[PDB]
């Protein structure tokens, strides 16, 4: 039944990258309170699966496309409440809404999507968001400002369990080739030209950018995990206009520029798009694959590129104006040709202490996989597809395998002293004492492991207090060490919860 | 496969009886060349029957319509250039381009429609050409100029004879 | 009627370094199996068919495992610093960081993988630049070694394409 | 079918080590222009089976013999355009040309022979080449100065992988 509601207030003039607001799902349910509402608060905990559904008067005439955002860890909010660039709007799960087709409805499992069951009294990480914002714009201004309903459908029923199932299980030699949320922001022809190219990069493992803030996805992470790619790129495009605007499209792959001339571009393996509609366009490249991302100097259009020519138009009456703007969705690479997989089964770098200044360092880390700082020494972040993954999730929890290594700053006649890895459960004040492991200094090396997790099940991806076993490592001779590297390697099974972003 | 191409120029006035080009069928497919072009080099004559599209963004408000008109024996071109009497785009083989239908298609048999074997190393008789005229104007101009795309589909294989089936 | 093998299924040498002139050394090898050379240390290359194999396909690709062996020129009490593996997906400017490897200089002697190919395949016998797993050896004590030796040997399955020579 | 051609020119007085020229396979495929030439630019990649004729006068009172070599990567060509010393021409694949056997045939399997695959629009390594040497010279000069026929006959198609299947 109806769960809740909310309203999303839209303006005469909708300009593509408008902020239009944000419902915030728990409120929804509470503010209405519900039947649904009054079930949460003797269930407690909640996994449901949503039915939601924006109503919205059907109109061909506007070109409106909206985008839902479903924001369950509030990653994107900040950045996209005075305006939406899509690489913001499209990083976490989301739903093209089109206003030509009027009422829209999806699914949500939350289960899924989010991870953790809902906690009827308050938030437990953070609170889960739907944002609203204009992908492209209105064709001219509408007569009036408007108005949408935002509406949750669901039956609610006592969750049995704190943690949903894994979006995500981490493995170096696995990415099948399909992707889900992969839409490229929106391609803008001017109907001031005859004819007119416009690319999109098909080096996928690029992490995307807005000014100079970086956003990294579960997409361009899982497209990391291999060296590149070859085959059919399977997709949507979406023709994002009035019905009174019309183009023709020829859509192909090109190596490292393009052809000047149009006799050879048309002797090449492409596709015609004059509607919405699929599309398969084979990847060209001397190599048959494009590398995954970018050495220094390179150019995305030095490699493999999906590019679309407008052949015939955009077209419109007179005296439109209005750019007409292309969606395009990759859903997979079909007959993939892939590279081998960029990282084995294997350890990887996960943080390099330098340059002591004190002979007593104490790093704790307790239960979490994070980036360190350090006021006393000098930490450099290991960066890696495993650590992408941390950040484009809301929950994770597995077992890492670790290796310690480090060199002597100092004589190693003279040295004394020891790398130690204290292991407790609980905290430094009360815990009980696990397999704590002194090496002396002149091992060069040692092994531990670190359980990423706590009672509860799962670490969000920020500072968290709750029980769980707590590791530090303890330097006494820290001046002697020229350098600490730390290693992991996760265990089989180490798992991620509801997909997100992470800007930085 | 694709044998040749061209394009064809519209207007933002696009009005009735405007002419909008011709396109001259063997340049089409030598300008392309091709790998139909060079089948042709080696068959010597070809007989093709051609699939021809014209590709164009369908569109329903602006009345628009166009002729496509064969003139194999070029007969009408030197009357049209100017301006474009529907009493000569229509006198020779023709086909209506609807712009509410956007991308067109037809077949010509060749055979049929002109009659005697195309020689890859000149024009035999007359030079074959595709004519590309306004019939309905449409109601009010558009925004900007645009261009179509026109394309010649087949399978060229060497010709038996010189001559076709007679039309009549 | 043949004789042993040469080799056995074991290591062989593929370089030494030695007579360092600075404390600070760093051997790039990226993806690549080839000749070396430096302005600040000795490099002594290896000659085993292997090798010469490499130099006889336009194209190889595989992996090798790797024996880094070491002495000390100091005196052993004295000694400090470390071998350092460095183990990148990309390049030093923008790669992603691997199973990168610190061997404290009184280990003595490390191993470690290298993988000779890139995200198309195979290497050229040549210089090029295709995004792949890139390796360094990092010396910061190289004073103190009297020589740094790498032994490899191919992991089974290690390929050859299109057989020819080379002339030196 | 037929897919690039070129020409070899042979002095009179043919010596023994002469250097007759080297011709480029994917030049005497893109000059031809070329029924195949044309498939290839729509394939993008191709890993062609070959068979190379040689077009030749059979005469048994010569002596003459010829060695064609495959050089794919390029190895040999900077050192036999003086003089070809049988060294270098039988380094690499290769085939004895012999005058009283006339017209000369063989197979490229250019999977094999070579490994990587050709791309239409440019060199991806090396530029394949053909080199036309004489291994044995005519036992007195001819009446006068002459040419051959070289010939590259094949049915190219889309090259599924990159990679060949590797020699070794």
């Amino acid at each position: 039944g109806l769960a809740g509601r909310g309203v999303i207030y839209i303006p005469k003039d909708c300009q593509a990258n408008r902020y239009l607001g944000t419902l915030n799902i728990r409120d929804m349910i509470s503010d209405f309170k519900g039947v649904q509402y009054e079930k949460w608060i003797t269930a407690g905990l909640v996994m449901p699966t949503f039915k939601i559904v924006i109503r919205l008067p059907a109109n061909a005439f506007t070109g409106l496309t909206w985008v839902m955002s479903f924001d369950a860890y509030n990653r994107i909010t900040s950045r996209i409440t005075a305006s939406a660039d899509p690489v913001y709007t499209l990083s976490v799960p989301h739903w093209l809404i089109h206003h030509k087709l009027g009422t829209f409805s999806c699914e949500i499992d939350y289960g899924e999507l989010c991870g953790h069951a809902m906690w009827f009294k308050s938030t437990t990480f953070e609170s889960p968001r739907l944002h609203f914002t204009c992908l492209t714009g209105n064709n001219k201004e509408l007569a009036a400002d408007w108005q949408a309903v935002v509406e949750l459908y669901a039956e609610l029923e006592e969750a049995t369990s704190f943690l949903g199932k894994p979006t995500l299980v981490f493995d170096p030699g696995v990415f099948n080739g399909k992707f889900q949320f992969l839409t490229c922001p929106p391609i803008f022809f001017d109907l001031t030209a005859v004819t007119a190219l416009r690319s999109a990069g098909l080096t996928l493992g690029q992490v995307p950018m807005v000014g100079t803030t970086k956003v990294y996805n579960l997409n361009s992470t899982l497209v990391s995990c291999v060296l590149g790619m070859g085959g059919t790129v399977r997709g949507r495009v979406h023709i994002c206009a009035p019905i009174f605007y019309s183009i023709v499209l020829w859509v192909v792959s090109e190596w490292n520029g393009t052809t000047m001339d149009w006799n050879e571009l048309f002797k090449y393996p492409g596709v015609y798009v004059e509607e919405d509609g699929s599309f398969e366009v084979k990847i060209r490249s001397p190599y048959h694959r494009t590398p995954a991302r970018l050495l220094a100097g390179q150019s995305q259009r030095d490699m493999s590129s999906l590019n679309f020519y407008a052949i015939a138009g955009p077209i419109a009456p007179s005296g439109e104006t209005a750019q007409l703007p292309i969606v395009v969705q990759i859903d997979e690479i079909v007959r993939p040709d892939l590279s081998l997989p960029s990282f084995e089964d294997d350890y990887f770098v996960w943080v390099d202490f330098s340059e002591f200044t004190l002979d007593k360092e104490e790093i704790e880390i307790g239960s979490r996989f994070f980036d360190f700082t350090s006021n006393t020494c000098r930490v450099s972040m290991g960066e890696n597809p495993f650590a992408a993954m941390i950040a484009c999730h809301g929950l994770h929890s597995g077992v890492l395998d670790l290796k310690l290594q480090w060199s002597l700053n100092t004589e190693f006649g003279k040295s004394s002293g020891s790398v130690t890895i204290t292991k407790l459960v609980g905290d430094k004040a009360m815990g009980l004492d696990g397999p704590s492991h002194v090496f002396a200094i002149q091992k060069l090396e040692g092994t531990t492991e670190l359980l990423v997790g706590n009672f509860a099940g799962a670490n969000p991806n920020t500072r968290f207090s709750l029980y769980s076993r707590w590791m530090a490592i303890k330097l006494d001779q820290a001046k002697s060490i020229k350098v600490l590297r730390v290693l992991c390697k996760p265990r089989p099974g180490f798992s991620f919860y509801g997909r997100t972003s992470f800007p930085v």
